[PDB]
């Protein structure tokens, strides 16, 4: 697979004689994730980060997390990151969502009925093109065949976590498992504490960024506004000043502010 | 003062016709440490950082903090990153250090009885040089001067915390505060929750790294070894294989795991 | 009189080789203030503007009027514009002011207990100067003696204004008279209705910015602030896009929104 | 749109070589008049003006304002800035007006039967020119389909404000809302008071100037008078000299006697 993200096959199902499709550069990696990074951030507000465990010999084990884009302001749904079963139509926005993505997410989310009566209504489209509907199932099961079942992983310090990651779809466990870091690794014979308190939670709404942590990241792909009218907030404002806001500081190392994804322990022995 | 570094004015007490200071390019700043990132390093086991707290206007607020060089190995006494007056002498090998360090450090904590026993022991050196023990003293008596007494900061949830670093020197306090960022800043009228949980403590000890996070930074000044002589570990080992190590995801954006020095609560109103 | 502003002879009683009294450039006419648009905008916070009333065959009478400096988020003892002598002491902070400072306002008030006061006190700095009390008394009183007593003025709807006007020392009554330009004047057999309500207003605390119309004007001497230090507010932003704010129209004559002072009716008749 | 002014297109029906429409340099903005400030005083009685809201930051809000050229001395019918759909024939002289003129009023007024009427007495013209009527026509309708509908703009501190503004025309509603500044703004979540008294009223007559304030401002469009024949009047008179008119007080900062349209409120949220 040239490309590996799932919403890569959604393609305008009209008469189209050319398109483009708008996956990332880094969609031709097999991270496990099987979303690209503009698709991650689209819809689960994610992007994607590199984590280096080093065994102390030089070789570097590098583990994929996901970066939270979900701002301290974002309230109640804004917050919620992956979206469960329960709610995803709501969180996602399906109805507003054109056919193939509709039906993409209905098969993500394993609701049988929903993809046979997506399939019966798009039947009419294969006048247009014979594989409106028919290429884009093959391509979206087969990727969707590779996230089915050493590492043992728990997403909470109490049962409720793990029986709520349990009822998620096996695509959504998948994304989560490669997503979500661990808070304290179990590599080898000893612990590594990545971080000493979690970001992310596991419940029935799905995975959400349940900590108020400032975000001070600027999305790569969530960057565009409508410059063209007007907006009025009341924002925070400094002075400009070098001494008074220390820019001859700006020099040193930026300890960005960052969200990443911690959450539960993870063992690998082997 | 062209260098800030309270070290700075250490030189060897013999007759030296030449000395070049050791202290780091970044020692020529005033970022309120008053100790160079070499010095920081040595000493307290801390290396600089900068955080940009942005205001929504494009202005940028920096506060620099301290990022610990202490590994989760390390065990005791290793853990204490800024040792308090009470047992700094064998957290700094205070006897092992040189007069000129050992009589600095003397000043920093605030010991008049021995601050003056090094003097009157330190006389004899004027012979070589009439500027041994006078030139240092003043020049580190003015560079402390600038650490007496809007900002609202508290070290921890309880009186405890709060009441041990009230009893810390003047310039160990000023060192802990500049260094030391706060757990959720607030600024304005709204809270930014930099991290959820705190990452240094402050007890009777001094300041310590008492979470064992993983530490995956490798410093710039406390890196040369005895690659002569032979030394016997057991490390973990990797495979070394890209596919197995997944070292395709290493051209992904990388999250540094550093261990910065997050603790207590800080409150900016102007 | 080379310079007609009261507070021009104000100088330092110590032993001052040279000094340049800080009145504007404008201190040199004779428009009935008496006082200078720097001195009016730093003590009554006010500035000055002309106003022409065409009589039809093409000369142009002038008249003098003040420009409140006074925001719109001002309150309080902030809104007081020219303070009444039942209260002038809290408003011009004159305990903080300078001695002779301090002297200047007393006369102007006509306070003579205090005048004696800080004259007995001020007997000492005779000693630096032999002309430290007596010339700046004497330039003040003559200053002072062009304000005592066609026109036919009412300062308000109610005897409650006319009689809190009536109060007011000389001085304060010629400034106010000068600086408070009527509601409706009437030259002449004719009406001229300069403006339809009011906009300052005048009671026991003295004159006062009652209304709280917006200011948009920037002061030409109280525009300096403390660049060094930091300081946090929480402003208005707009998104800066000339089709969003309308920017093309900056090419048309502007409407300044300024405040000045209109109250009462004036009566021009000869 | 070159021209965005309505009576651009208006041009004599005969069989005229080269014609030059007498709009104003400003006519070439989309200042949402639709009118250029030549016809708008010549028709309207009304100038342009620019009205500056400064958020706080730099950025300015520019929005247009109109000035009223109604003298003092005005009464009646010739108080009458913005003539309603119920007496704009007498206001505007409809009867006296060319027929080009006199259609286009028709279409912005709306009086289907007398465009109709209009439109089927000037099909003669279309012998002399293929254009005399129907490229006015589409002109004039495409100009004003772009003022058909998070502003929220009150006309009054009554209903019957309100119910006289809405029962006029759709560009009659646009120019007045344009044209006319809110007495008190409401941006954000902060009340500016622009003005604390109206300065026009809307009534069944239209949009007047009901306030007898003084106009001291010399029209730059409706200037020209008849210098050959003699006029009688009694105008009022000064002396002429410097000290008896304050001439002196001319190079202060004018105060212009202007009568910019003030009324009701504006909400402006978003």
């Amino acid at each position: 697979l040239r490309n590996f993200c799932v919403f890569s096959s959604v393609k305008p199902l009209d008469f189209c004689d050319q398109y483009s499709s708008p996956c990332s550069s880094d969609a031709t990696v097999d991270d496990g994730w099987f979303v690209c990074e503009y698709h991650a951030s689209r819809f689960f507000k994610m992007e994607k980060l590199a984590l280096a465990i080093p065994d102390g010999t030089g070789n570097n084990y590098y583990r994929t997390v996901g970066k939270s884009l979900v701002d301290d302001k974002a309230e109640g749904i804004e917050r919620i990151l992956i979206p469960s079963q329960n709610n995803y139509e709501t969180v996602l926005n399906l109805s507003l969502l054109g056919p193939a993505e509709r039906l993409v997410f209905y098969m993500i989310y394993d609701n049988k009925e929903k993809q046979n009566e997506i399939c019966q209504q798009l039947r009419m489209y294969e006048r247009f093109r014979p594989e409106v509907v028919e290429e884009l199932y093959n391509s979206t099961l087969r990727v969707l065949a590779l996230t089915n079942p050493n590492e043992s992983r728990s997403f909470g310090l109490s049962v409720e976590d793990d029986l709520a990651f349990n009822v998620l779809p096996t695509f959504i466990q998948n994304l989560i498992r490669k997503c979500v870091a661990p808070e304290s690794l179990t590599i080898g014979t000893e612990d590594l504490q990545l971080r000493n308190a979690n970001t992310c939670r596991i419940t029935s709404e799905g995975l959400l960024a349940s900590v108020r942590l400032y975000n001070s990241v600027q999305p790569k792909y969530l960057y565009g506004v409508n410059e063209n009218r007007l907006q009025i907030r009341n924002v925070l404002q400094f002075q400009g000043n070098a001494n008074a806001l220390q820019q001859k500081l700006s020099r040193y190392e930026l300890y960005q502010i960052n969200i990443p994804l911690f959450l539960g322990k993870q063992i690998i022995s082997t």
